[PDB]
């Protein structure tokens, strides 16, 4: 098998290369000769066999390792979490680093060799996954064993030992494998034949919408452009209909499909202008699943922790699937890859944060719950961050912007008529609102800015910003909570209606001198 | 370009074999050494790149030779359509018969490193066409310069000539390269929600029947199962209008859908054995057009030959579309492209059918016109045959002698009823149709044993084939013809009523010992 084929295949290709090389010079010495020329063809279509076979036989080598590796990593994994005594547990840790790290290599090799994209997609994920809980597993299995009478520790372990498990199947899983989509898919029409076969690809291939899990603008808006781009491609389907054979070049019918297919592809734009903006519209609020799913296992709150649970995980991953509606639409792989990765371990790292809260509410004075509960913490958001900063580049950093001007302003006056209205409970929520979109506004537009030479581009557009985030916004902030301490404290006090107006409209203002200046 | 490119690729190879030898060989003396291995593995990947290189580069070389020789057969094919005497003619067809070949060889060649199948097919199917008009165009051309008031002459030509220039465009164009509809239909239907997408994904896409076109036992049938496939889909459209969201499994609403869709999907079973069956209600009678469309244009009657052009064409273009429908249901798409150009060369072969007709009825002496009819004829009959074996794969032979089997013993006592009523017009004709599928049984049966190695099998069949064709079936012809020299000769001969019947019955019997021994 291993060195077994090798020499065979270092034989093959040194007999080959020795016929080859004097084939080619044969040729050189005559290269206006037609055979001496054939000769030197096939003596490399020669050359090129016995390369490859020893190529394959390279792969079996390269596989084989990541077997071995493999099956040695797993044992130790097992061998870990059921560690009894710290004692064995750090033993067995120090002795799996180096096999972890070793298969992490050898997983890397296969990850490039699979051909199809999909199965490297897996490769990489599994291999992350494995990477960054073997370490955790080490911490949750620890506890269990300093604590024996906590089932959320015990519970936790399992967890993470699960995910390990996952990740090692999927390597190998994936070790056995051997883009955008609407893209490739509207490049799909040109022949005087066949309109049968044509008629069903780019019918049953064009039927694929998604929608919902945004705000109702976003509902009605792709509601719109995906009815008026769906009769597009009927109008395409019905006048095409109509070109028989000779019809070859552009003329009224042909083209009637041309100006109407060819234009019409507009509903991807639509679906765009319509899935970046959920970055403004349940984004921000990022920590709001977290900053309270904790002060309640830190306040021995065992019952407001467990329906938080599906509260927490479900601001979490709704927030992954808009991630990844922004994947489905960018035929940009090296940066899919990354929102998809960074998705995944976030998507990882939400078991954890769970298991945290829970050994926390029944403990809200272990020093050891508070601790672990706090490093969770810094690491859901860390990795919550990442993900974020992974997808606003997968987008458009402009258009972000455009949208968040829209959305702001709609926003900006639901407070300002929450003022008159004299609803405090929508005054707070909407200028809330208004604060968030705003500062997702700024660190989106600096974070995209570290990727230009500083100057007066650069100069131009983060003033504008530092003005929005340094005087606007604690103007307005200072205003809306103002505004509140008018009605609640004595009967009523009255508000000062003018400078509540002109602090808000610097918000939408500093908005649009930041995007001006973007652009320029 | 050429030579250029060459020298240079020689070079890159020469070097890195020279390195790729040492590397191996250091590796030999100690391969248990790790550092000699890799340094081996990265220098067989430097001696690919090298020898590919060469490959491309080898790859234009082909490609412009194939330019190069495709230009000059163009020329001439355009040089030897317009020849004006048989002088230029003769001496035009020579020099362009050895440019043809080469070209043909250079043609395969590219034909095989396209990547794709498809433009494989394409370059198979163009070279084929331009390969069989070649020669056809000089005996056409060559008929207009002898009877330049032959119009039909003149058409024909032209006809080859286009056929021979998308020949070459169609090499060319492929030389630049590198589904079936009710099966993935009926896949889509899984899902707690959308009911009113999927209601119309479902509804205005499986409303698409055809029949027509078949004897009335066909349309019946059609008729019936396609009317308790509809209610059936109409079963699963209001039943399962009621999981709503938690019946996300299988219950006995769920299921209410999972039993009436998935079992009825049986429509498709019924097109078929609906379809399959007009190879033996309207085939075999294949010369039908041809052995007299011939015969009249072949005694001077330029009348009877134009209105026969169209009940010529009529039959064959009704043949090709039931060929068609074979191809709607047959996931199978190697076949269907073998089938859909069986059926275009057939069809492109048509309108030249008719030109010789034209010119024969117009002359029915003139030795150039009876052979080019002659000639004419041959070809046509040869594409029909293709295209028919190139259907009779793309469906069941034992449905087919199946469906053989019913037919043949209604169309069976349809004469021997004839015999009793004593109705000679019906005798004779009812006999053929008998006759017909007989032998298309035998075809069918045996041109598929070519696909079985020799045996009992094979054995067992060929034998119950060869009685029903060498006894059978003549003693039974002879009783029909028999029968009508008792009635039409003197008053009226007593018919021997025994002999018939039983002569008859071989027929039929003949046909169920053959499906008994192609199942076994």
């Amino acid at each position: 098998f291993l060195k077994e084929e090798l020499v065979v295949a270092v034989e093959d290709v040194r007999k080959q290369g020795d016929l080859m090389k004097s084939a080619a010079g044969e040729f050189a010495d005559d290269p206006c000769s037609s055979v001496k020329r054939g000769n030197m063809v096939r003596a490399a279509r020669a050359l090129l066999s016995a390369v490859t076979r020893l190529l394959i036989l390279a792969d079996m080598a390269d596989v084989y390792k990541l077997l071995v590796q493999l099956k040695v990593v797993e044992d130790g994994i097992l061998k870990l979490r059921n560690a009894g005594n710290e004692q064995d547990l750090g033993i067995q840790y120090k002795a799996l680093k180096p096999e972890v790290d070793k298969l992490n290599i050898m997983a890397a090799k296969r990850q490039q060799e699979l051909k199809d994209v999909g199965n490297r997609d897996q490769m990489a994920a599994a291999r992350g996954i494995l990477q960054k809980n073997v370490p955790i597993l080490y911490t949750a299995s620890q506890a269990c064993l300093q604590h024996p009478d906590v089932a959320a520790y015990k519970a936790n372990r399992d967890l993470i030992y699960k995910q390990l498990q996952q990740a090692v199947t999927g390597i190998s899983n994936a070790a056995q494998a051997t883009i955008v989509d609407p893209l490739s898919f509207s490049e799909e029409r040109f022949r005087p034949s066949l309109e049968e076969r044509l008629e069903s690809i780019i019918s049953g291939a064009a039927l694929m919408a998604d929608s919902s899990c945004t705000r109702d603008d976003r509902r009605e808006r792709i509601v719109a452009e995906c009815n008026a781009v769906r009769q597009a491609l009927q109008d395409l389907l019905s006048e095409y209909m109509g070109n028989a054979g000779r019809k070859e070049r552009s003329d009224a019918l042909n083209s009637a499909i041309d100006k109407m297919t060819k234009k019409t592809r507009d509903l991807r734009r639509q679906l765009r202008k319509a899935v970046m903006d959920h970055v403004s519209d349940s984004f921000l609020e990022t920590n709001v699943p977290l900053l309270v799913l904790i002060e309640a296992a830190k306040n021995g709150n065992e019952k407001e922790v467990k329906e938080y649970a599906q509260v927490f995980r479900e601001h979490a991953n709704k927030l992954i699937e808009v991630a990844n509606l922004a994947c489905s639409i960018s035929n940009n792989e090296e940066g899919v890859k990354l929102v998809r990765m960074s998705a995944s371990q976030l998507e990882a790292l939400c078991p954890q944060v769970i298991n945290a809260a829970l050994a926390l509410a029944a403990k809200p004075q272990s020093k050891l719950a508070q601790e672990n509960m706090d490093l969770f913490k810094e690491q859901w958001e860390k990795q919550v961050r990442v993900l974020t900063d992974a997808v606003d580049d997968i987008t458009s950093i402009d258009d972000f912007l455009a949208v968040s001007e829209n959305h702001i302003l709609e926003d900006v006056n639901k407070c300002v008529i929450a003022l008159q209205e004299k609803d405090v409970d929508g005054l707070d929520r909407t200028a809330g609102a208004i604060r968030g979109r705003a500062a997702r506004v700024i660190h989106v537009v600096t974070s995209e800015m570290d990727n230009y030479e500083p100057g007066v581009y650069t100069e131009k557009v983060l003033e504008a910003t530092k003005l929005l985030s340094n005087t606007v916004m604690p103007r307005f902030t200072e205003q809306v909570e103002a505004a509140v301490e008018a009605l609640s404290s004595d009967p009523a006090q009255p508000m000062d209606e003018n400078e509540f107006i002109d602090a808000s409209r610097l918000v939408y203002d500093g908005i649009r001198d930041i995007r001006k200046a973007v652009l320029m």
